[PDB]
């Protein structure tokens, strides 16, 4: 449970025990082909057998030669990193900074120093995070940014319940801060004599003749034979039984929730893949518009609280795509009617033939749809008023009567003062009775328009921007000089003052 036996000490004989937490970070050292990765594999499997996946999280950085590739199958492993996975390692650095910062807040909120205290008092436990790193030499030379973070994890992490394990072929070159934080040190055979001398550490010879100066030996070193991770007579038999060992851990920890992999944005994102894999909420009155940039989770429009939405931007392709993302997501719901007013370019002609979609082009056809829409909304208004006057609980949600517009300029041309005022009144009257409006156009069109219809649209506080925040005077948002360019399938989701970057999926 606590004392993990990792090897047989040379002197009957007793096992060398590694105390949980107390013995701190582990530092595996030695020349090539002397059991650095086996010691790594023995440690990680030993801890996995005692603690749950929910209690113990691994993040294996295998930069050696795929020696820790079997450990990828473990339920304890959150993610597995290689030298080629640079973008994944960069995100991990961001993840740990946020995770450590969040930990420090929770510790300070409940007035505690160590993780052992926090988990004891708090009912919701935090997982122990071991950062396994095979081959430190390659990190030392080729990855100085990651090296800086590894020193921070070893120093500050242990108190927050974030331990660190690493193998290294050349100790001469490792910084004293990193070396000192490595509490436990497993030292395998070395070829060079100079490499051994540095691992001896402080001795009574280091003590100068000064009253008060002294060496404090906590515990003596021990010559130990490290156990193999599984029984076997050769490398293949051990590797086979190591696989069989993990199959048991998978079976034993079946109901225990597994750790989340590091969230990553795909290079290409379609609507079909977005709806199937990522979108796993499928709630009524929620239109998923795209994945968040940082967290990589579906962001959605709450139709009950925020019924209307603007699609602002210069890009014709960008706006039209966002309309299709909304139309596709609206079809998953059970709408009463959808009045699609397409622009002068007939881009959304494919949605015309589909069910529950009235394709609008001329002015006369728009008037017919407004009559059908208003007739339904008038009935809902009666049921709402009758419910309040009879002291009854009002209906929570209705089938959405949506009015999608691909072009604001086309809407103004196809309507007059009377018809524009009618639509504006419908928004004022029926916004709480399942009426929705999705307009698309340039930023200046909303601002320049002082007509009855456009005056109502400019007051809508929710929007999907497919343009820069600096290049619009509609929503007062935070921005800077060095703002990111608006590439295809990228925009901002504005709602209730706040905003966030999102990856908008392409509708084929
Ligand atoms: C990943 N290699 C193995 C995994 C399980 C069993 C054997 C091996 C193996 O390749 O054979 C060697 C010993 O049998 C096996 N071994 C360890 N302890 C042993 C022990 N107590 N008895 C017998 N063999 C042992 O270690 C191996 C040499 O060191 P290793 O490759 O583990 O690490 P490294 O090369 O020092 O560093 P890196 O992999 O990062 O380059």
């Amino acid at each position: 449970a606590n004392a993990f036996p990792i090897g047989l000490k040379d002197e009957s004989q007793s096992d060398y025990f590694y105390q949980w937490l107390e013995d701190g970070n582990i530092g595996i050292f030695g020349s090539a082909g002397y059991g650095k990765s086996t010691t790594m594999m023995t440690l990680l499997l030993s801890f996995a057998g005692a603690y749950n996946p929910a209690q113990l999280h691994y993040y294996i950085f295998d930069f050696g030669n795929s020696a820790l590739l079997p450990l990828r199958q473990l339920p304890h492993t959150a993610d597995y990193f290689r030298l080629d996975d640079e973008k994944k390692i960069e995100k991990f650095i961001k993840f740990m900074k946020e995770e450590m910062e969040q930990r420090k807040q929770r510790f300070m909120e409940k007035e505690v120093s160590t993780i052992k205290l926090y988990n004891a008092l708090s009912e919701e436990k935090l997982p122990i995070i071991i950062v396994a790193l095979d081959n430190f030499d390659v990190v030392k030379e080729e990855m100085p940014d990651f090296e800086t973070q590894l020193i921070q994890y070893a120093r500050d992490g242990q108190s927050l319940g974030i331990f660190f394990i690493m193998t290294a072929t050349r100790v001469s070159g490792i910084r004293p801060p990193l070396m000192n934080n490595l509490k436990t040190k497993i030292v395998h055979y070395f070829i060079d004599s100079s490499e051994k001398f540095s691992l001896i550490g402080r001795t009574p010879y280091d003590v100068d003749p000064i009253p008060g100066r002294a060496l404090i030996k906590k515990d003596n070193a021990a010559l130990t034979q490290i156990y193999l991770p599984a029984d076997g007579e050769d490398d293949i038999e051990v590797l086979e039984n190591v696989k069989r060992e993990m199959e048991r851990l998978k079976e034993v920890y079946q109901h225990i929730p597994k750790p989340k992999p590091i969230p990553m944005l795909p290079p290409r994102l379609s609507m079909s893949v977005f709806t199937n894999t990522y979108v796993q909420h499928r709630a009524s009155g929620f239109i998923p518009v795209g994945l968040d940039e940082q967290t990589v989770r579906p962001v959605a429009i709450n139709m009950r609280t925020d019924p209307h939405c603007l699609i602002v931007g210069q890009s014709r392709k960008g706006k039209t795509n966002v309309v299709k993302v909304i139309l596709e997501s609206l079809l998953v719901q059970e709408p009463e009617s959808i009045g699609l007013l397409d622009g002068i370019d007939r881009g959304l002609a494919g949605y015309a033939n589909r069910d529950d979609i009235t394709y609008i082009e001329a002015k006369e056809r728009l008037a017919q749809w407004l009559n059908e829409a208003d007739a339904v909304l008038q009935q809902r208004e009666r049921e709402y008023i009758q419910a309040v006057n009879e002291n009854r609980a009002t209906t929570l949600a209705w089938p959405p009567v949506v009015f999608v517009v691909d072009s604001l300029l086309r809407l103004q041309q196809e309507t007059d003062s009377i018809m524009q005022g009618r639509i504006a009144n419908m928004m004022k009257q029926y916004s709480h009775l399942g009426f929705h409006v999705f307009v698309a156009g340039n930023a200046n069109e909303f601002v320049k328009g002082f007509d009855a219809l456009t005056a109502e649209l400019k007051q809508i506080r929710q929007a999907i921007l497919v343009t820069k925040k600096s290049e619009q005077s509609l929503f007062a948002l935070p921005f800077t000089r060095n703002e990111q360019e608006i590439e295809p399938g990228f925009g901002y989701f504005v709602v209730g003052g706040k905003d966030q970057k999102i990856q908008i999926p392409k509708v084929e």
